[PDB]
């Protein structure tokens, strides 16, 4: 994440890491046994950490748990990220606890205008490569469609919103990606793509979850 903060100890408690021995990518617990994350993080021989904050020590915190499957949109484009979900069940339900809870699909879609937490352990410098390895965190709104698409003609499809900034300065990038974004409480959005990271007139784009709900919840009831 670029331009944002060290969220703190458990304080986006739905967050998950997605280790092949290495973090490769972010996701969001939605309920013990389920997690969602964006297709292009597909990977067979997942990990999922869970209550996580530093991704290179362990605090006593954690669950490993791995995948025991991983179910990728019937309609993912991997060229054009259009669709950019996949859901990932855990072999074992995670307890959860004030460190490890699940966050809410949402009942409606939200407004532009709308605050969105987005975090992620994903780089940190626009112009470079840092990697952090706390939990970083960034409040941004929801962009008109219209702004968003003016940066990307041609590309933007129903399934997917921009939030950001467009001065630059602060953004998702390489890493976040499968990361949570939330708004009043329910999971909006996922970190699926960008132009580079934090650029003038280049915000994140992220899969906008409000359009999969019954596909998700009828997914995790028949596996
Ligand atoms: N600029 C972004 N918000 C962004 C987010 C995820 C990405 N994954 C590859 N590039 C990315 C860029
Ligand atoms: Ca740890
Ligand atoms: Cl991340
Ligand atoms: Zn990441
Ligand atoms: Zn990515």
């Amino acid at each position: 994440i670029v331009g944002g903060y060290t969220c703190g100890a458990n304080t986006v408690p739905y967050q998950v890491s997605l280790n092949s021995g290495y973090h490769f990518c972010g996701g969001s617990l939605i309920n013990s046994q389920w997690v969602v994350s964006a297709a292009h993080c597909y990977k067979s021989g997942i990990q999922v950490r869970l209550g996580e904050d530093n991704i290179n020590v362990v605090e006593g915190n954690e669950q490993f748990i791995s995948a025991s499957k991983s179910i990728v949109h019937p309609s993912y484009n991997s060229n054009t990220l259009n669709n950019d979900i996949m859901l990932i069940k855990l072999k074992s339900a995670a307890s959860l606890n004030s460190r490890v809870a699940s966050i809410s699909l949402p009942t409606s879609c939200a407004s532009a205008g709308t605050q969105c937490l987005i975090s992620g352990w994903g780089n940190t410098k626009s112009s470079g490569t840092s990697y952090p390895d706390v939990l970083k965190c960034l409040k941004a709104p929801i962009l008109s469609d219209s702004s968003c698409k003016s940066a990307y003609p041609g590309q933007i499809t129903s399934n997917m919103f921009c939030a950001g900034y467009l001065e630059g300065g602060k953004d998702s990038c390489q890493g976040d990606s499968g990361g949570p974004v939330v708004c009043s409480g329910k999971l909006q959005g996922i970190v699926s793509w960008g132009s580079g990271c934090a650029q003038k007139n280049k915000p994140g784009v992220y899969t906008k979850v409000c359009n999969y709900v019954s596909w998700i919840k009828q997914t995790i009831a028949s596996n």
